[PDB]
């Protein structure tokens, strides 16, 4: 199985749905870090998530270049946020 179909099924997200948000936000691209938001944060990898989560991710091994080049890292942290309470 892909790495959204796995995410979607352990978070009880639609797979399309996480589909949906790659295409949205990256066209499905890894690999690119998004010019600079207004309130100075920046958006990372294939689900773009935002910077402002680093810290909470170091705390489980989890480092900006992971997020940036690893699109199964991205997105199964992405399904992780999304599950949540946290702020997207």
């Amino acid at each position: 199985m892909d790495c959204f179909e796995i995410t979607g099924k352990a978070y009880n997200i639609d797979p399309l749905i996480l589909k949906a948000i790659a295409w949205n936000e990256s066209k499905n691209k890894n690999g690119i870090k998004s010019k600079i938001n207004k309130n100075g944060t920046y958006n990372i990898g294939i689900m773009q998530i935002n910077s402002s989560h680093l810290d909470l991710l170091s705390k489980f091994n989890i480092s900006e270049d992971d997020l940036l080049n690893d699109a199964c890292i991205n997105i199964s942290v992405a399904g992780y946020i999304l599950a949540s309470n946290i702020k997207y």
